[PDB]
This record gives structure tokens, sequence and C-alpha cells, in this order.
């Protein structure tokens, strides 16, 4: 039997960074949606354990924000606008699974704020919170600083917003079980490792983010998925803590590390260019979501 299933989120589960890309040449071309993203690779391990879903969409896309569930996504360039991602659900829909959030915390304006490499020209959506505070300063910024506070505001929309999400999916897919998909860690608990550049690498983990600030992120980080789990206990949702085992497939694990380089090269060719990681998982990484993420469908389904 066909379980359908809707796959939604960001680029944590589209997978910017793998190539190739699913719609190459047409305007979800923007989405940087991997045609090997964590669930097609889930679907597979799924279907010979036996577990037959029939992904009715596959949704998620980059740069997508807790608030696009519901309204339009406007991609890059005058790519064009894409529909609420609500609208792949059907009330014959049994499961839906994706990662909505870190963007609506806003962690790709923190990781601006702390480098000037990143605030210059780049694939990565957004602007430093305080464009003025220097990037350098940036673990001070956010642990004493205005930045502090900007912090407290999102985190209070953050919580409002998913359990807005997981009301809307209950709302019009109301025999779906609602998977909700944490981000895998960053910065390990021993920042020191991140110190070092990564076999093969000529950059280190996080470019010119103080190491000062690694701390401050990973609190950041412990911060959301802690948001993320009460969210989906209160809203009647599962929710998949990639986090809490990916102490050593960090950024900074050197070859067992599952998240590219903030600098590192993806898989993606713009000109004759590759495009950085930014900081999102890798073919290891999209190896650990899609196994923990079979992993709870499986336990869910049973």
């Amino acid at each position: 039997d066909p379980v359908p299933t809707v796959f939604f989120g960001d680029s944590y589960t589209a997978n910017f960074g793998i190539a190739p890309v699913t719609n190459q040449d047409s305007e979800r071309g923007w989405c940087f949606q991997a045609k090997e993203n964590y669930p097609a690779v889930a679907t597979r391990s799924l279907a010979d354990k036996g577990i037959t879903l029939d992904v009715q969409a596959d949704v998620s896309c980059g740069g997508a924000l807790i608030h696009h569930f519901w309204e339009k996504q406007e991609l890059p360039f005058g790519a064009g606008e894409l529909p609420p991602q609500q609208d792949a659900l059907k009330q014959d829909t049994q499961l839906t699974v994706g990662s909505l959030g870190g963007n609506t915390l806003g962690f790709n304006r923190i990781l601006k704020q702390c480098s000037d490499e990143l605030r210059k020209p780049s694939l990565l959506p957004g602007d430093p919170v305080d464009g003025d505070e220097p990037a350098a300063k940036c673990g001070e910024f956010f642990g004493t600083g205005d930045g502090k506070q900007w912090l407290d505001d999102q985190f209070e929309r953050v919580g409002a917003e998913l359990e807005e999400l997981l009301d809307r999916i209950g709302y019009f897919a109301p025999d779906a079980k609602r998977v909700l998909v944490g981000y895998p860690r960053l910065v390990p608990e021993d920042t020191t490792k991140c110190l070092t550049a990564a076999p093969g690498q000529t950059q280190l983990p996080f470019a010119d983010i103080p190491q000062d600030a690694l701390p401050v992120l990973d609190q950041i980080q412990k911060r959301l998925n802690d948001a993320m789990k009460k969210a989906a206990a209160d809203g009647g949702a599962d929710f998949v803590d990639l986090y809490a085992g990916t102490g050593a497939n960090t950024a900074c694990d050197g070859a067992d590390r599952g998240i590219g380089g903030l600098l590192e090269d993806s898989q993606l060719e713009l000109l004759g260019t590759k495009i950085p990681w930014y900081a999102h998982p890798n073919d290891k990484g999209r190896d650990i979501q899609a196994k923990q993420v079979a992993d709870k469908i499986e336990e869910i389904l049973n």
C-alpha cells in the first residue's frame, strides 16, 4: 500500500549543494532542490524495507521561511513567485515530512553578521542583523549587545509560526502524520576542532568567523532545536532530532563531517564555478538525514 507523502521545507530538505538539481531548467531551478535529497534517499531505503511511500510532492526549496508554508515564495533575480507549500497537501495525504524554521530564526543573518567574507555577494539569502557592527565583534553582539534581544524576538516568532505550521497541516491533511526534521549539529562541543582545516581543504570550516563566536552559534542552534521539539510535542507532530546524534559529524569533524564548509565547494556549478556549501549537509550529512528520517517513519508506521 502506497502511503501518500508530501515533503516540504527549506535548504536542509532540498539539500542545497547536492547536484544535480531537479527542475534545472524551470523556475524551481532556484530552489536548489537536489534530485537526491534526504527525501529521495529515504524513499528508496524505505522501499526495500518494504515501506511504500507514494510521494505526491517535494516542494522543499531553499530560502523558505516558515510562513512560506502559507505565503508565496519569491525566488531570486525575478525567477518568480512560488505558491504556498501548503498547496501541495491533499486530504488523502497521510504523511508530511520537512524542516522549516532555521530561516525564520534567520540563521543566515547570524552567519553574515559574524563574517565579512559572507557580507559580500553570495547566494546565501539575507543581510547581517546589525550591518554596522563588525563581523569580529559578533560573539558579543549576540551575547551582550542588541543581538541578544534580537534573538529573543525571533525565537518568539519562530514558536508562534511552528505552531501555526503544525495547525495548517492538521487542517488540510487531517489524516497526516507530521514529522518535523530538526537540523544536524553545525559546531562541536569542543570548538578547538574548528581551528584546523578539513583534510584537503585550504579554508577553515567556518572561514572568518571569530573562534570565540563558535560556542554562541551552537548555543543558538541548541535553542532552535529545543524550540522545534516543543513545537512538535505540543502540536501532535513527531520530531527527528538530528542535532543530538551529529555531535561528531559537524562542520569541524574533518573527514567525518556531514556539513560542507562555509566557503568549501559544493557540487553546484553556475558558469564554470563551484558554489560553496554555505554550512549545508554534504553527502555524508545527507545520508545521516535520510537514515534518521527513514528510521522515524518506519517507527511511526508501526
